[PDB]
């Protein structure tokens, strides 16, 4: 079983790996680089809050060029750097970092391209927190115990086992086709669509609807700003289910409530995904 992830968190932000770090757990980061706060972001395995043990340091730099730092932290010591010298991050474009852990190494992977290789200096083990600080701003951390990043078809069909409920989250990662006219995320229950969210390009608008027994019902399609999608760019969506609602972010912002129409939870136990858009990941 894993742990739920962290929707949302604030930068600077630290949080408990439950288990700690193990042999095939991989830790998905999603988060976007600010345009213009700062030049560095790291994101550190660590033992505790303190910072005095870091296990692994992955750290981005927007300096001299773009290079990228990693390194280990003992007793507040650091160790042989370990140097990128080019930077596959830019500033305020979203990105997919995921961390595989394995028995000998940290397997770094940004937007699906083995970054790094980090070999172990600190035994794995002793790794129960992770903390991100610096110029970013993130939609999701989430856990997954293991491809690191499989191949996705289109429509894709998923049963969501246990259906939902209150806390129950849906994470998705992707791209939107850069001539994308639409695409469709639904969240369904038997024969009806408990949760439609449409958002349409061509229309500039995020449509959410409720479709039973084949008939729609009331659209709704307040944004708090702009519409967050962007056309060949990379993308991450969190559904959050709360006994009243679904709350609904993209890119780590916070877009809209949609209240339940349908209200048997656990019965809504299938995703569906459509249209002009790759699919990078999906947790249900
Ligand atoms: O409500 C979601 C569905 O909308 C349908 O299109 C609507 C359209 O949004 C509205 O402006 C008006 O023209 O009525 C149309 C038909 O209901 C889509 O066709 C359907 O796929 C859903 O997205
Ligand atoms: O090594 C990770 C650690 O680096 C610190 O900066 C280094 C710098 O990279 C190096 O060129 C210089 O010789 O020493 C500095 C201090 O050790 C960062 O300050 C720290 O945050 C980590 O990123
Ligand atoms: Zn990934």
């Amino acid at each position: 079983g894993s742990q739920a992830p962290y929707l949302s968190p604030a930068v600077p932000f630290s949080g408990t790996i439950q288990g700690g770090l193990q042999d095939g757990l991989q830790i998905t980061v999603n988060g976007t680089v600010l345009s213009s706060s700062g030049t560095r972001f790291a994101v550190n395995f660590q033992t505790g809050f303190s910072g005095n043990d870091i296990a692994f340091h992955f750290n981005p730099r927007f300096e001299d060029g773009g290079y990228v730092v990693c390194n280990t932290r003992q007793n507040g010591s650091w160790g042989p750097e370990e140097r990128k010298t080019h930077m596959p991050f830019q500033k305020g474009m979203p990105f997919d970092l995921c961390f595989l852990v394995q028995s000998s190494d940290f397997k770094v992977m940004v937007n699906g391209i083995l970054f790094v290789q980090y070999f172990h200096r600190v035994p794995f083990h002793r790794v129960d927190t992770i903390s991100v600080n610096g110029s970013v701003q993130l939609s999701y951390i989430s856990f997954q115990h293991m491809y690191p990043h499989p191949a996705y078809p289109m429509p894709f069909i998923t049963t969501i086992l246990g259906g939902l409920y209150p806390s129950k989250s849906i994470l998705l990662s992707g791209t939107v086709l850069p001539s994308a006219q639409s695409f469709h995320i639904n969240l369904c229950s038997g024969n009806h669509i408990a949760f439609h969210l449409n958002p349409r390009f061509d229309e500039n608008a995020v449509v959410r609807n409720t479709q039973i027994d084949n008939s729609w019902g009331s659209e709704e399609r307040s944004l708090p700003r702009k519409m967050p999608f962007v056309r060949g760019q990379s993308f991450s969506v969190w559904i959050l289910c709360e006994a009243h609602c679904l709350k609904v972010a993209v890119d780590g912002q916070h877009l809209f409530e949609y209240y339940h129409r349908l209200r048997n939870l656990p019965t809504i136990n299938r995703l569906e995904v459509g249209g002009d858009i790759q699919l990078t990941h999906v947790q249900t």
